[PDB]
């Protein structure tokens, strides 16, 4: 029983990480098999923040001209190149911990554990979803840049975030480990923003029926809802139209607690026009809406 | 920027768990050096659960009743003994994986990551309170038992709580590492049940201040308070006292955002007075006890 945000064990991930420093910029970077992965913006200086070309200030470096530090272990860089928006820095030593590891790119809606990092040192392991605007609710300091985003599936690690920057709302934006952003943002200064978000509903009523599970009923009705008028008030609430195929993936757990998803839909309309009234689901005042149907299934089986 | 709960990197522990079976029960144990800790229940049957006699039970087994296994070796028991509520099986090798680590037992209000465990393979890590009433709202299912709780503080791992049970309200109770339990709860069948609870006002206060760090404002007011008349309001709400220590440990938090830690709880006097009027602090809709002042500058310094 019980329901937490949980993360997944941090470990593999935290034999990967190093400090990359260039001059006298310093992040992380994530050490697999002979190549050390972080951001490229790591070879600017604030003179050229503004409209850098990274073509340009990469040619004028050398591999001298990068420091890759894996805790007291000093790193021969042997080659540097870029991809996208990540800098590659070969170095003469494969790591020894590297897992079995993928780089994959995460939807809107899923969620991923983050080992926040500085100086190359792991700090907190937390979760988080990747909004509908591509950006995270995370929590990152100075010096966090480089940080990854990964799952773990059967001793796998599928990296699929990297950490570049924070936007002047607070919420994070970064790339994929191929060094392709999430979203319209890009690696330099500009008034760049978040664009509007909305509220995932898979997640809100996957986490609904985590509560079910847990016993917590008080929201349920005998209602039942078509999707089209569910998705008449989805829209007026900012929530993201419910798909079949989000049907589908909610069969599982609508067949273990026996609660069809159109019938949850009616207690999720219920709960938006009318709040909660006082009360609480699994601790929290609001409709929670990062856990997808995974994260329940996988917490809550028992 | 950002708040959110995190939990220390898991990976020296997950390098000291391991699965213990007795006869057909089988859970979770702590390797380190040459001792396997875990709950000593794993050597109870379904037949003697109501009044179990523990001294008799371990006099009963040998070594070659306790299976072993970390990872997919097999770990040679060579000797056993009892520790209060927790068993130590001495084993042939030491844990090459050991880690600077202490034992230590924390107070109610205090946190500590868990990294939940089944067959003595690690699956999640979370953040956790111990409650006033010294259970703990954990994520565990059926096989969780020996999954550990712990902070790190400069590579030295405290551990601090070990799985045992979940109660029937679904809360989680458990013992230090020397196997004394937190609160009034045995490791036998009873009808034991959680205590009444409180709410951790000096952890609610701290992460007030965060949410003053991380922007959000809109509860501050002009007005302060004094101690007495704080804790008269408190009493009300079942919200603890708050001590002179509770304030000094507020120090830090009041300097670095220039409100004084009895200006802070005028604000909480109001909020607990008259809700939230619809409004949100740090993405929450209550008011959230479960990080200590320790963790908020953790997380909030720069
Ligand atoms: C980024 C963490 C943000 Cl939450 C981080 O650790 C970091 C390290 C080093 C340098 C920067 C940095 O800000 N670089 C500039 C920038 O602001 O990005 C747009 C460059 C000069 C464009 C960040
Ligand atoms: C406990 C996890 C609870 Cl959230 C766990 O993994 C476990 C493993 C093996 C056996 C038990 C167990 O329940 N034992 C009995 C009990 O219910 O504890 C009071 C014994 C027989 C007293 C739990």
């Amino acid at each position: 029983s019980g329901f937490r945000k949980m993360a997944f064990p941090s470990g593999k991930v935290e034999g990967c990480m190093v400090q990359v420093t260039c001059g006298t910029t310093t992040l992380n970077g994530l050490w697999l098999d002979d190549v050390v992965y972080c951001p490229r913006h790591v070879i600017c200086t604030s003179e050229d923040m503004l409209n850098p070309n990274y073509e340009d200030l990469l040619i004028r470096k050398s591999n001298h001209n990068f420091l890759v530090q894996a805790g007291n272990v000093q790193l021969r860089v042997i080659g540097h190149s870029m991809q996208n928006c990540v800098l590659k820095l070969k170095v003469d030593t494969a790591n020894p911990k590297t897992p079995k590891y993928k780089f994959v790119r995460i939807q809107p809606g899923q969620t991923f554990s983050v080992l926040a990092c500085y100086n190359g040192s792991p700090s907190g392991v937390y979760q988080c979803a990747m909004r509908p605007n591509f950006t995270i609710k995370g929590s990152f300091l100075n010096g966090s840049c480089g940080s990854v985003g990964f799952n773990i599936d059967y001793d796998c690690v599928s990296f699929c975030y990297m950490h570049h920057m924070e936007l002047p709302t607070g919420v994070h934006a970064g790339t994929d480990l191929e060094g392709n952003f999430y979203g319209p943002f890009v690696d330099r200064q500009t008034a760049q923003a978040a664009g509007t978000d909305t509220t995932i509903t898979v997640n809100v009523l996957a986490w609904l029926y985590a509560a079910v599970i847990n016993g917590d009923r008080w929201f349920l009705n005998r209602f039942t809802t078509t999707l089209n008028d569910f998705n008449l008030v989805a829209m007026k609430y900012n929530y993201e139209p419910l798909t079949q195929d989000h049907v589908d993936i909610l069969g599982p757990l609508s067949a273990q607690t026996g609660i069809a998803v159109l019938d949850m839909c009616a207690s999720l309309k219920e709960l938006l026009q009318n709040g909660m009234n006082g009360r609480t689901i699994l601790g929290s005042a609001l409709l929670e809406d990062e856990f997808t149907p995974f994260d329940v299934v996988r917490q809550c089986s028992g």
